[PDB]
């Protein structure tokens, strides 16, 4: 008997989560949907031949007792509300990033979840499910390189839109690195600093691209993260961890090699959407399996969402002050360990 | 409404196909099972909490009208029977290799399928679904390297069992290369020759390991395939296609790199079972989707099974004669194109 | 017509330069060695069956009207003196790093040379002669990746002795990076910040290891250099240059690949001596050839030695400071461009 | 005390050997050149401002009591003669491949040398001086992968001229492989089979290209070598050795990596001249050094030239035959081990 899932927000990402739950994964189905654009939701239900109730809003959908879990995939600033509602409604919630657009909004969600007494919230930081990052994790966990000391990483995007603005590099783009890194090395951030190199000809005048973000943890690990969203050549994620006795590095995505016209080459992905498809599948399949096999969620926690939110705020501060900002976290409530 | 699947043979592989259909894939369920060891099948149904009828044999299971598709995963020599039955019973059949242990047994299945008037048989040559081989396919299809001229490939296994015998290298091991290569280059085999290098210390006295198999197609492509099932270092699949204007090569499985104690390294898989897990998932998911979206199967055909069987026979001949044997194929019935 | 050469300081590197000039290169011979240890110099004269003269001091060696050029290869502090004399005595001089231990000492040498009217002083920054770096320079000169924006480099070393001190990391180690980088990107530095990650267990109590050095050029290029001299795994030099439209990267030293015991690996050098052996040969040969053909030296200028001296000064300052120290440079004299 | 050297045949390669000895290496000079074209030789004497004598023929050049050694670097057929004279005249001889164009001509040279009592003849198979192959030899000598069982190698070239003929593929091209392989694995050949794949569109009507050459040693090692001289993409040499417990492989030539326009790539050389330039320098230097230190030459022996001559004979035979031709070799004389 399948997990019955209500989706709040039926845009490009909600539609993709609906397609995988419906045609790829196992153990769940979509029974309810709601969208700010109620017409758009109706089209979705028809597009994917769903057996779903179309509601006017999220309270209606959460009111429906036949639904046991929700996917929060609405406009970013809209997330905090639905998450809060679903928690008090005591449903299982998978929330796409961000958990909330402010550190406060995350704190409210943390405080609420601690009441309900168990893990209901899983945040959509999918990198933790990528086979590469999983391997890095296993290696560190087995002490293969001794104590981590430094981390170098890059998040490169071929080109962004006119809409894309300087702060979005940290709040949208760097946010994945921010979650996965502290998860990898089991350490909390302490300071951040932003350094702007010469502008790139490919960046529009209103955008500061590229950027370099330096982040120290409490234990003293030093991270320097390169963000270049108009790098032109492709979509590219790189991550090298330098330990005491060795170095481990994230793999390139699999590609056939080619010998032709003077070059020995492999492919580089252009579309960000193809880089992590496997991690999304595994991320959602786990949300399901975990509930039906543990009566709770297992992925990135509400607390992690808070950490992301705080560190993000610090980065945006550093962005505009050119200073070394501090990352001040509240104590980790034992509820999350 | 899901495809309802009966499984004939509930051993190690049937159990794996049952686990994926039940807990990973989408659009199907197991409703019937049968096994030579009827007790073993009962245990399976309990192990995976299935809603399935346990039958005494395959005619009983095929007689059941509520089942619409079968997985033939029994002892190798047992396949030909169930496949024939399921065809006359007009059910959809996914048959694990071999389709039949003789070229004749394949011909019977081909002749039978052509009667029933549509594609019911899909053979379990999963390599066609591997993302690497798919990329090689796309490149050749796009004429990236011009006409293929030669192919070098290797199928290496760490170590085999006491049970493993010389002929098994071609009938079991090389059989995957035999299917995928002719699929890649759209050409039929014409001759085969086996050359035995110095024996390996890791091979038991009764086994001829390693082996080299040279195969020419009709168009003149020359294949030389290395088989070394006691290579010790790992499980390894390599494939290089040399064209007129360039060279394309199969990727290593993804791994993190390590810098430690004088070496810069990546991992090599030890267990063959981890090499193709993604292709099995995609292979079966396609068997399903195709039926429910086309009213027929789409993968490797009964004819391909025949080709595999014929080429295999030729290789075993060459094995013992040290001669250049001929691969004599009957004309490809238009039913398969 | 062999160029007659005298060596001031038959030390470790002095011995090697003597051996390559004597037994590998073309068009020159050692005719005079002087060492602060008269007996050391004598051992070397018999070591390489040299037909040379042993002098108590440089004055007398330089007085020898035979010597056309000198190799200044003794203690770092003892360089400025020998160099200045050599210029006044108007001999050709190849000086191993550093040119002088003080930014001013180098400016003193800069002036003397300008007077003499031609270039007599070449500094031993051999990296400029490495095929790798030469390839990098070629690609940059050809606009292959457009404008350089960022550079990520690392200089790692298995272990050091009790004598290796925190500042030696920027004085003796990072010095090569500081030279080659500005040569490559054709830009002047401006600021250096030093960031100390968690100290490694492989470092001795008195040493700060690892260290990160961020460096901004006046054009806007940001450079972060990792120095880790107790990395344990091997001796390793990495350099990646991120441009507007692409990325170029320094190769690993050629090594055979090996597949064995679950790993696919290349070799990492364990000894800094082996890393640039070819660069030395090409270096000295150019000294010789340049003189015999043009009547002057060619390599890194005395000015580059000064550029080094200054930059490495700001780094030693940022080591204690913790702040963004400044790099003020005198304007480049007409003499050098 | 420079070794005085005379060059017989100031051709393309003769010019290069003259240039490296004159301007790169140590301990030798060119004092006499003779060419079948008196005016060609004269151009070269002024070309490299040589202080040499121009002789109408080799007899007169060898008569010159100045020359201590000769470089035999003229038309292939014109080698045996010049070599034999040189031995009778008791000079040191470095002979570029081939030693002689007939297996017997080489056996003639073998005998003459044995008489003289020491080794005067070194053959120009420079691959033995390549760091890559040297690394391979080292690993094999150390038993890193246990017993060699198979070797896969390829010799590819962008394009050839109208003059390049089918047999030149084994005479001029595969010849280097034939030498270095037996050196590496310390084994004698035994049989050669030639297999002609589908002919490439880049080959001229009169040429058989590509070709595959299978070769068995008397120890049981199987070697398949691909020769493709119209591969278009570049000049490329590959060599992989499969042992009992591991695999070792020849590196690509060092190149910088580039990420640009959806591709991650290294450079493939376009000109065979650039591939082994270092091997030549090390080759000639060893000729010189070996003589000045030991009073004899060191490299590939006259016997290896004969081993080549024979093997390449069986290959030219298998080219027309189509059968498994035989390689009978005279027993190795005491003189060579
Ligand atoms: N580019 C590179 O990778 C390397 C360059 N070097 C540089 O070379 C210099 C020293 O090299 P090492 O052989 O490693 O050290 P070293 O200590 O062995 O060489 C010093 C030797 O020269 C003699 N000496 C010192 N001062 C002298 C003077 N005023 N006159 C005559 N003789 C004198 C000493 O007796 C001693 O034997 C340093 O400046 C160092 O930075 C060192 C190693 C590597
Ligand atoms: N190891 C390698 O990669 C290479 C070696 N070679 C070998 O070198 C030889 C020729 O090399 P190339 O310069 O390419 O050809 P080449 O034709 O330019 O050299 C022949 C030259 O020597 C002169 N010559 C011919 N016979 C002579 C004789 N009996 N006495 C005096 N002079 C004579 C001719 O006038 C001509 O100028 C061949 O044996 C070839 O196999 C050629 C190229 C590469
Ligand atoms: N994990 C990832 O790498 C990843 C990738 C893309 C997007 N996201 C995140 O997922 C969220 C959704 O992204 P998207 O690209 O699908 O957005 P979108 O603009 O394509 O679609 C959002 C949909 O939600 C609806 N909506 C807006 N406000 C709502 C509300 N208050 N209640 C119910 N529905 C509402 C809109 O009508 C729209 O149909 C964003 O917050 C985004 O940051 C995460
Ligand atoms: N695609 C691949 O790479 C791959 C991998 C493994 C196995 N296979 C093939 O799949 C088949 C099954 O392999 P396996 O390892 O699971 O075998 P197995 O021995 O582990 O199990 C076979 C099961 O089938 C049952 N059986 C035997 N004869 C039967 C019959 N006549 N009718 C019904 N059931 C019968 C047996 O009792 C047993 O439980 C083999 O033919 C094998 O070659 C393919």
């Amino acid at each position: 008997m399948s997990l019955r899932i209500g989706v709040i927000g039926t845009g490009a990402i909600g539609k993709e989560h609906i397609n995988r739950i419906t045609n790829k994964l196992s153990g769940a189905e979509i029974v309810a949907v709601t969208d700010v654009n109620q017409e758009a939701a109706q089209k979705v239900v028809e597009q994917y031949q769903l057996n779903a109730t179309v509601y006017p809003n999220d309270d209606s959908l959460l009111a429906d007792e036949n639904v046991d879990a929700v996917l929060v995939t609405s406009w970013g600033p809209a997330h905090e509300s639905s998450v809060l509602k679903a928690i008090k409604a005591q449903k299982y919630v998978f929330c796409e990033k961000p958990l909330a657009t402010t550190a406060e909004g995350c704190m409210r969600i943390v405080e609420e979840e601690i009441k309900v007494g168990k893990r209901l919230v899983q945040v959509g930081f999918m990198r933790r499910y990528d086979s590469g990052y999983v391997q890095l994790k296993e290696a560190l966990d087995n002490h293969v390189i001794g104590e981590p000391l430094m981390i170098h990483c890059a998040h490169r995007n071929p080109t962004v839109g006119d809409n894309y603005t300087t702060d979005m590099a940290v709040v949208d783009t760097l946010v994945h690195e921010i979650d996965v890194l502290h998860w990898l090395v089991n350490d909390d951030y302490e300071s951040v600093q932003v350094i702007y190199p010469k502008k790139s000809k490919n960046a529009l005048p209103h955008l500061k691209d590229p950027q370099i973000v330096v982040i120290e943890t409490k234990g003293g690990i030093v991270i320097n993260a390169e963000i270049y969203v108009n790098c032109k050549y492709g979509y590219d994620i790189q991550c090298e961890i330098v330990g005491e006795d060795g170095i481990i590095k994230l793999p390139e995505p699999s590609s056939i090699s080619l010998r032709k016209e003077g070059r020995f080459s492999t492919d580089i992905l252009m579309d960000w959407q193809r880089r992590f498809v496997a991690a999304y599948d595994v991320e959602i399949q786990d949300f399901i399996d975990s509930i039906q096999k543990k009566g709770e969620v297992s992925g990135p926690t509400a607390w992690d969402g808070y950490i992301a939110a705080v560190t993000t705020d610090a980065c945006v501060k550093a962005q505009e002050s050119g200073q070394k900002e501090k990352v001040e976290l509240k104590e980790k409530p034992e509820f999350y360990q």
